[PDB]
Order: C-alpha cells, then structure tokens, then sequence
C-alpha cells in the first residue's frame, strides 16, 4: 500500500507526464519495442515497424500510446482504488492481447525511464521508488485477475 506521501510524489510527476501525453506515449512504446522485441511481436497493429525511425514516424503508434497512458493515468490518481479500472484491462491483456505479466515489468521500466529522463526535477530517487510501487502495486493487483482467469503461468 502506499503512503499519502508516495501519491503524491507519483501524482507530481504525471501531471508533468500530461503536458505531451503524446510524446511520453512514443517514448515509452518505442524503449519497450526496443529494449524488449518479443513485445513488439503482440501488436498485428504495429510488427511491420523495423526501425526506430518507422516507430517515430507512425501515427498510429503515438494514438495507441495516447490510449496506453490514458488509462495508465486514470488508474494512477484512483490511489490504488483502481478495482473498476483493472477489471477490462486485465481481461483484454489476459485473454485477448495475450501479454503475459512479465510484459507489464517491461512496460513499467520503460515508463520510469521515460519519466526519469523527461522530469529530472520531479523524478528524484524518492519519487522513483514511489512511482516503482505505484507500478508494482498495478502488476500485483493485474496479476491476481490473470491468476483467476487461468493466466499467471
Ligand atoms: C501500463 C500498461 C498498459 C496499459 C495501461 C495498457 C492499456 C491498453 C489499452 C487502454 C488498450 C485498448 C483497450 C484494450 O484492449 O484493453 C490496449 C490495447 C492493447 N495492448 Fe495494452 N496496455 C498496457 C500494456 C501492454 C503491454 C506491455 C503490451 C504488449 C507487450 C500490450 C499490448 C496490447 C495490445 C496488443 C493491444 C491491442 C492493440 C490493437 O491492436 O489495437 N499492452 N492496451
């Protein structure tokens, strides 16, 4: 659980994250597809995409992290009261997207480092650490859903 403290480090920073939920999105996707290739394999929409420069350039692309870091920010500012949001994510990521919860680790490194790299000044050690169990708190609770559904491993 995380503290009113933790929030609030977490909150801080995303409301930077929300002056170009566009670009945050592009960055995030495309040091996933990267660092990550397997991840990149899980989108019909997107495995056509060779280089970084194709990844830049697809407009497509930056939609879908608009989408992405959307419903990650809505999740984030219900503090944890985020059953309702979870529910539909974990069933399309279980059962549709097929994305095993390791890809959400992945997902969650590409985040910080976006963050850490665009908001230096809001994402010190402290707001790091907070951000970390803000993401682990939302694997940990995505995974029990996919435990449910026959999806863990
Ligand atoms: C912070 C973590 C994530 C969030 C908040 C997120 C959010 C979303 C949302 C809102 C959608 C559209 C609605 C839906 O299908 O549920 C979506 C679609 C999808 N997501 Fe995620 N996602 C995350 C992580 C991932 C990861 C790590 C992968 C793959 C490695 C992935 C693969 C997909 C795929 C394949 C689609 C369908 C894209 C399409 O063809 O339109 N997601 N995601």
């Amino acid at each position: 659980v995380l503290s009113e403290g933790e929030w609030q480090l977490v909150l801080h920073v995303w409301a930077k994250v929300e002056a170009d939920v566009a670009g945050h999105g592009q960055d995030i996707l495309i040091r996933l597809f990267k660092s990550h290739p397997e991840t990149l394999e899980k989108f019909d929409r997107f495995k056509h995409l060779k280089t970084e420069a194709e990844m830049k350039a697809s407009e497509d692309l930056k939609k879908h992290g608009v989408t992405v870091l959307t419903a990650l920010g809505a999740i984030l500012k219900k503090k944890g009261h985020h059953e309702a949001e979870l529910k539909p994510l974990a069933q399309s990521h279980a059962t549709k997207h097929k994305i095993p919860i390791k890809y959400l680790e992945f997902i969650s490194e590409a985040i910080i480092h976006v963050l850490h790299s665009r908001h230096p000044g809001d994402f010190g050690a402290d707001a790091q650490g907070a951000m970390n169990k803000a993401l682990e708190l939302f694997r940990k609770d995505i995974a029990a859903k996919y435990k449910e559904l026959g999806y863990q491993g």
